[PDB]
């Protein structure tokens, strides 16, 4: 007798062997994989103004640490609802948010109500809505690799087909792995969906100051829904836009249209946040607090994003310079019109399988970190795409 | 709106009562919290820790691997073969807990019936059900009235458990009782697990606190892995040594066939990934350096000795003053408790009347008596000596 003879064989990591290729691959080389940052995640060390915060810091309840929880809801929502609309808690880190959030739909409306998720999204998703046994798992198209652009017809086609009721994961800004975000527009095209069809937004939130560097601009979707109404979810991580991997960073929070609701969905929460941890991670909390709370901290951190966000603009706009002067075939606007750290180049599996060899390191999907490149290094992506599409 | 019918739930029982002892005027006993951390008991780093913490500073998704095979080695010892053994990371014992859960609740079903001590550690209902295990179940294991483990009934729930029934185990130094099985009734609960096929889903969140000897603290472990019987283990080190900061903690899953443990690895690290998105490292060499290290480990028995020594030394203070004094009742349950807490064996009444007296304990009799001192036991003797004979 074996009680695991079942157990049921699940293809490799893909991410981990492509990387320690990238890693322990010659020198001369152009690693997209991790390369300056710290996993194939794409986590970078703490910034400026969160080491300030780590220096100067020298009875919680199990939500957490109060005043991290505000400072955190009032930049994602912005006054776009009342307070009291509000109820959030700490996850740690984006990944234990969204494991929150996930655990608070399957507790409060079911396990079986089905989850939108785009295609491609974040791997991880999976896993945490199994996790929480959310067993209907749905793609809405989100990507569309022959116009490099976002599909956007078949994604209200797909979310117009969503039984009511339905869990929608959505990127809040800096799509993963794509890099590429709806529009405003675009926004308000799936807002109307989602009322129509009385979707649940179930928002991912790790790259808020990526995008535009506009903690406003990039929070736009999340602010929309919020404001006109919707009620939702939002899982919100510091490990990418503060460097906090380690402290483990984030806020999961409920958007409820009822503030009489609140204390329930609160007490429900920390239920929930007790199959995460004993006692809440106050350190990263505190640290965080201080970035967002204290003026001069919170202007420099805005400020390294800023800079962070053009700077990836600025080699996105080389490549796309160096692919139009070279008279690289295909269309290559989807390369400025990327944010975040994460773009999809737009090449197909056998392209990516060639660049490799030419020690040029991305996913087999075309996902670049594309944050790290230098001008050496984009002039070697350049050629490197331009050789790959010609001869592949 | 979506959050009507969220149903209410029951307040933090701890959160409020150990604001009110560390509230309190001086002259007080607070065995809630007291010098310890926070309210689940996490202490500080022992020094073996922070030794290791200093010589530190001169992947895959499970984790990293030396660290797993020390605590395995530290957990089950001699008692089952390294080739029927899987273990990951787990963010403390509760993440290490949850995987377990979700291990369980994937390869088997969700409505596998879960039994839980009565009582217990609260939060393992709130593991279970965010893995969304949903027929969770007690065994009787401790009547408060009698101060003592009931026994036959515990005997009695279990042998009426359907078989294939998880059952959570408290490895040692139960929480929060402090009441263990003997050795010759650890053998009595095998014999049901053995004839009735139950699954043991040990937590060990104590090992080398309860009797100060690693090796004797993984008895129960070591008699249910070396009958070959296949088990979960979540294993904890924020207790025993202090590093809760840094969610250090392992799943390990015990098969019968060792050509199951790659297949049980991948849904293991497919699960983790609901947990974090990179596995928690620093810990995980911290720990290692404690438990492969000549000295650090020698130095670190030594510490969960002398600790174990000392809490002995005050519940035999304590036992021996209620002695002194003749107060009524039986008092053995003191000198036979393990750990660092303690149901004292006090009705609610009398609970309630000895926070007058400023001596803070749980109104479930819960005492966290690791922190008492020659000063403080003092204290409880007296005021435990007024309320008995005074309350009811
Ligand atoms: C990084 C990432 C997460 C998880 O955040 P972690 O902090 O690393 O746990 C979740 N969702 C998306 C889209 C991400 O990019
Ligand atoms: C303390 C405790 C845990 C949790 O371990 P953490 O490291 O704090 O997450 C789990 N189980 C039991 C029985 C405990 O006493």
């Amino acid at each position: 007798r074996c009680l695991w003879n079942n157990i049921a064989a699940l293809p490799a990591d893909p991410i981990f062997s492509a990387s320690l290729v990238a890693k322990k691959a010659p020198e001369p080389k152009a690693d997209l994989i991790i390369g300056a940052y710290r996993d194939a995640e794409g986590h970078p060390y703490p910034l400026n103004v969160v080491r300030k915060a780590e220096q100067r810091l020298l009875y919680l309840p199990m939500s957490g640490y109060a005043p991290f929880i505000e400072e955190s809801l009032k930049i994602a929502y912005g006054d776009s609802v009342a307070r009291e609309n509000v109820v959030g808690i700490q996850g740690l880190s984006g990944t234990g948010s969204l494991s929150i959030g996930a655990c608070f739909l399957a507790r409060v409306l079911s396990r079986d109500t089905p989850v939108y998720i785009s295609d491609p999204t974040w791997p991880n998703h999976y896993a945490v809505m199994a996790a929480a046994n959310l067993t209907d798992l749905r793609k809405y198209r989100y990507y569309d690799n022959a116009k490099r652009c976002i599909d956007f017809d078949g994604l209200l086609e797909d979310l117009n087909g969503a039984p009511e009721g339905s869990i929608v994961i959505l990127h809040a800004c800096a799509h993963n792995p794509t890099g590429m975000d709806p529009t405003h527009e675009q926004w308000a095209k799936i807002l109307e969906v989602f009322q129509a069809r009385r979707l649940i937004p179930f928002f991912d939130s790790a790259y808020q100051g990526y995008a535009t560097g506009s903690l406003d601009n990039d929070a736009y979707s999340i602010r929309l829904f919020a404001r006109q109404g919707m009620e939702m979810l939002l899982a919100q991580s510091y490990s990418k836009n503060m460097g906090l991997y380690a402290e483990r960073v984030g806020v999961c929070s409920i958007v409820t249209a009822n503030p009489k609701k609140a204390p329930l969905i609160k007490s429900q929460l920390e239920t929930i946040v007790r199959s995460q941890y004993s006692t809440p991670p106050a350190h990263g909390a505190r640290v965080a607090y201080l970035v967002l709370s204290d003026p001069e901290l919170r202007a420099g951190w805005e400020q390294e994003l800023r800079v962070m966000s053009t700077r990836v603009l600025e080699m996105r706009q080389a490549l796309y310079d160096g692919l139009k002067r070279l008279g690289t075939p295909g269309s290559w606007e989807h390369i400025i019109q990327q944010v975040g750290m994460f773009s999809y180049l737009g090449l197909t599996k056998a392209q990516c399988e060639k660049l490799i060899e030419r020690r040029v390191f991305v996913l087999p999907s075309g996902r670049a970190n594309m944050a790290g490149l230098t001008k050496r290094s984009v002039e070697l992506l350049v050629k490197g795409i331009d050789e790959v599409v010609r001869t592949v």
